[PDB]
C-alpha cells in the first residue's frame, strides 16, 4: 500500500471560491467559463501500481490523465489547451504542474480532515476548491 492511498476515491465538489478569475486569467474564453464554472464535478482518483489515474466527471466535459509521479506527459485540459503536465508527490501532497505556450499553472491536490482540498494558481490568481467523499 501507499500514503497516495488517502487520495484515491470518488470526489464530489462541495466548495469552489474564486474559479472563474482563475480560469480568466489562464485565459478561458467567456462561454466556456461560465459552462465549467456551473459544473460540480466528480474526481475520481485511483492508482494501479505506479500508475495515477484522475478522471474528472461532469455534465461539461469528461476527462482522464492517467501519469507516473515525476513523469512528464500530455494533457488536453477541459477548456482544450494541449499542455505538458507534471505531477509530484511532495511532503503528501500531489503537486501538478502544467506547460503550454510559455505559460504555467499549478495545481495542488491535499487531504484536509475527510475533504480533498484543490488550489489552483496562475500568477497571483488563486481558486480553492473543496471535494468530499462521493
Ligand atoms: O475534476 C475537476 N474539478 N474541476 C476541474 C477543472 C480544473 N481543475 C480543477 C481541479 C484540479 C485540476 C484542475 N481545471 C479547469 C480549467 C479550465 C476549465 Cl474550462 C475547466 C476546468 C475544470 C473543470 C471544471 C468543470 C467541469 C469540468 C472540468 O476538474
Amino acid at each position: 500500500s501507499h500514503m497516495c492511498d488517502a487520495f484515491v476515491g470518488t470526489w464530489k465538489l462541495v466548495s469552489s471560491e474564486n474559479f472563474d478569475d482563475y480560469m480568466k486569467e489562464v485565459g478561458v474564453g467567456f462561454a466556456t467559463r461560465k459552462v465549467a464554472g456551473m459544473a460540480k464535478p466528480n474526481m475520481i482518483i485511483s492508482v494501479n501500481g505506479d500508475v495515477i489515474t484522475i478522471k474528472s466527471e461532469s455534465t461539461f466535459k469528461n476527462t482522464e490523465i492517467s501519469f507516473i509521479l515525476g513523469q512528464e506527459f500530455d494533457e488536453v485540459t477541459a477548456d482544450d489547451r494541449k499542455v505538458k503536465s507534471t505531477i509530484t508527490l511532495d511532503g503528501g501532497v500531489l503537486v501538478h504542474v502544467q506547460k503550454w505556450d510559455g505559460k504555467s499553472t499549478t495545481i495542488k491536490r491535499k487531504r484536509e480532515d475527510d475533504k480533498l482540498v484543490v488550489e489552483c494558481v496562475m500568477k497571483g490568481v488563486t481558486s480553492t476548491r473543496v471535494y468530499e467523499r462521493a
